[PDB]
Parts: C-alpha cells; structure tokens; sequence
C-alpha cells in the first residue's frame, strides 16, 4: 500500500512525491511548497517539503513539532492536514519530509488593499480570526505571528490561520513585551495582533507602522500611553526604564476620538485587546462573548483543541530522537474525512 514515488527537479530542490499529486508549481521557498493537484481528489493542494529536517537539532525539533501540530489541528478556522509523506522505506532513510494541504489564494491583506470593509465583513473576520486562536490557544500553542499575511481567505470570506513562510512587516503586529524580549510569553501576544488587524480593517490603514522596533515603540506608546509605576516597575534593566522615562509622558488616547466612524462596540474591545499589561487583555475567549460578536457567537460552535500535549519548547532530546518521534507520527498519520 506504499504509493508510488516520482522524481523530479525544481528550483535546484529534488522533490519525490507520490504519483497522485501532478502539476507541481513551485509558490515559494524553512520549507518550500509548490502548488499541485491531487489527482485522487480532484483538489489544489499546497505540498510543503520541509527543509533539511534532521539536519541540526533545531530542524529536529520543529519538524516533530510541526507535524505533531498539524495532525490534531482540526478546525474551520485553522490549517488542516490533508497527507504527510516521505520516499523513506525505513526510519534509517529518513530525511526528508513533505505536508500537504488545501491551496490557499488570496490573504487578509490582499482583501483589505482591494476594498473597504463594511462593519460586518470586519466583524466577520475578526470573529473567525478569535474562533481559531481560541482554538490554537486551548492546546498551549502561541502563534506568535498573526499578521493579514499569515491570515488565508477564500472567496466566500472563509478565513483560516497558518504559517505562510514567505509567499506587510511582522513588527506591525508584534506585542510591545516581544519587541522588549521578555522572555516568558502570554498568549495574550496574539491578541495583541488581533487588535492591530482589527484597527487595520476599520480603518484600512496600519495601525502602528513602525519603521523598526524603537519607531514602533515609540508608535505603540502614542496610543495607549507611557507605562506607569507597576508596569515599569516590571522592566527589569534600568537602561531600559530610563530610555523609556525619557520618552514624553504620553497621555492615553481616547480610542472612540481617534477611531471616529467606527461602531462603538468594535471600538470597546479594541480598548480591551490593545492593553499594555498583557494580563489585563481580553482572551479570545472572552473576545468571542463580546457584544461586538452577537451576531456570529454560537458557544456551541467554538470548540477547543483535543487532549494532545502540544507543549513542547521545554523539551530537550537528541536529534535522532527527535526523527525516531517524528517517524512515528507520519506512520500512524490517517487521513481526514471529507
Ligand atoms: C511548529 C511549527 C513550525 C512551523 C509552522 C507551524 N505552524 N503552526 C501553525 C498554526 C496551527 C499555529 C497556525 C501552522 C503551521 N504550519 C503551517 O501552516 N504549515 C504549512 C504546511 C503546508 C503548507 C503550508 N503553506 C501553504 N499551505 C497552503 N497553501 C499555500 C499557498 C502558498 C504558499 N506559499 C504556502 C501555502 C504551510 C508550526
Ligand atoms: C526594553 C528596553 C528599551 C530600551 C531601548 C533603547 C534603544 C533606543 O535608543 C535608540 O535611539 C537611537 C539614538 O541614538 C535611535 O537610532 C533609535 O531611535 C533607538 O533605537
Ligand atoms: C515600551 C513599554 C512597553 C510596556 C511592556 C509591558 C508589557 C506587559 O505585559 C507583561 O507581559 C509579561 C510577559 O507575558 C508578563 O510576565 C507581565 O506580567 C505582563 O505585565
């Protein structure tokens, strides 16, 4: 029941895949993905191969981490899985790794660049944004760079969460404590980016375009404020609380004045989302309850991920271990329903 394996060359990169998937187009290149056709199907499908997987330990580690991901990520709002395979006969071949998908077209920025969003289109996307990352959030798992171009949406505004390699800055979208390197994360990072995309599709203008990391401070402290005590009190380098103590106090801008057409509703949870204090932020969860959302909350329909520990960073093992695992998972991988 192995498939049969065709070889080919594109962009100086051997790909050996099943007979099955045809047409393979190169899209992008750590991991490249051609665009292909699933003969089996009918269906355009995105075939990632991951680059050297087994070739450093934090290769290793990924690729396990992103396989075992990927095979319990079942959700409207998130990228599914629709194949993993390798050439390999036996786990002492094993190099090479290759995640299949649905193909997607168009992005969130590619929609937010072509029109202007009525309220509902935004409250629409964003909902769907909060439904996945509630999801994603359940099993321990940051995204940790949600930004439009990571955010596929098909024709009917059917929006999923994924990784899009390199197919709009990610310091746009970044958390203030990740451009500070704290080294310990909320989840609460990516609510921040929800609430820099939501602005963004209100407005249809970025909302903090910092041109690098210390413009986009400076941005962020514009809008929300200069830190008070406790929360400066949190910066542990004093070169740093003094560099930002010399900043102008910035007072807090009122969000209702800056964002002036905008639905009173949006505009409270974006007061919620795009709080300093990553503790006083909103949970997906909780943005999902929110009146904004009345007219796409069903609490019967925002599941959360299955038992699988997904908590990985703390894991430390050998690079062979870390294939042996990873070999595992694309053996016992079974294909989704359709
Ligand atoms: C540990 C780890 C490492 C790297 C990525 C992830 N990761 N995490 C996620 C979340 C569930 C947290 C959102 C998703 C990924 N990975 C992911 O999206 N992988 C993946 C797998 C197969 C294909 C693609 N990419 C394309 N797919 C579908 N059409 C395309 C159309 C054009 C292009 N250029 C690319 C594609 C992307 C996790
Ligand atoms: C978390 C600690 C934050 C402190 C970072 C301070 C670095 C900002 O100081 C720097 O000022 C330079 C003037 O010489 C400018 O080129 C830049 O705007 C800025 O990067
Ligand atoms: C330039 C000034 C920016 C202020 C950054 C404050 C960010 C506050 O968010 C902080 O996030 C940390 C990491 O999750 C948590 O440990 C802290 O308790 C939380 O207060």
């Amino acid at each position: 029941e192995r498939p049969t394996f065709y070889r080919q060359e594109l962009n100086k990169t051997i790909w050996e895949v099943p007979e099955r998937y045809q047409n393979l187009s190169p899209v992008g290149s750590y991991g490249s993905v051609c665009a292909a056709f699933d003969t089996k199907t009918g269906l355009r499908v995105a075939v990632k191969k991951l680059s050297r997987p087994f070739q450093s330990i934090i290769h290793a580690k990924r690729t396990y981490r992103e396989l075992r991901l990927l095979k319990h990520m079942k959700h409207e709002n998130v990228i599914g899985l629709l194949d993993v395979f390798t050439p390999a006969r036996s786990l002492e071949e094993f190099n090479d790794v290759y995640l299949v998908t649905h193909l997607m077209g168009a992005d969130l920025n590619n929609i937010v660049k072509s029109q202007k969003l009525t309220d509902d289109h935004v409250q629409f996307l964003i909902y769907q944004i909060l439904r996945g990352l509630k999801y994603i959030h359940s099993a321990d798992i940051i995204h940790r760079d949600l930004k439009p171009s990571n955010l596929a949406v098909n024709e009917d505004s059917e929006l999923k969460i994924l990784d899009f390699g390199l197919c709009v800055a990610t310091r746009w979208y970044r958390a203030p404590e990740i451009m500070l390197n704290w080294m310990h994360y909320n989840q609460t990072v990516d609510i921040w980016s929800v609430g820099c995309i939501m602005a963004e599709l209100l407005t249809g203008r970025t909302l903090f375009p910092g041109t690098d990391h210390i413009d986009q401070l400076k941005l962020i402290l514009r809008l929300v404020g200069t830190p008070g005590a406790e929360l400066l009190k949190k910066i542990s380098s004093e070169s740093a609380r003094n560099y930002i103590q010399s900043l102008t106090q910035m007072p807090k801008m009122n969000f209702a004045n800056v964002f002036i057409g905008a639905n009173p509703l949006a505009v409270d949870l974006l007061e919620k989302m795009l709080v300093l204090d990553s503790d006083k932020r909103i949970t997906a969860a909780q943005a999902l309850a929110h009146a904004y959302f009345a007219q796409y909350h069903d609490p019967d329909d925002e599941p959360v991920a299955d038992p699988y520990d997904q908590s990985l960073e703390s894991r430390d093992l050998l690079i062979d271990e870390w294939k042996s695992l990873t070999y595992d998972e694309v053996i016992s991988f079974v294909p989704p329903p359709l």
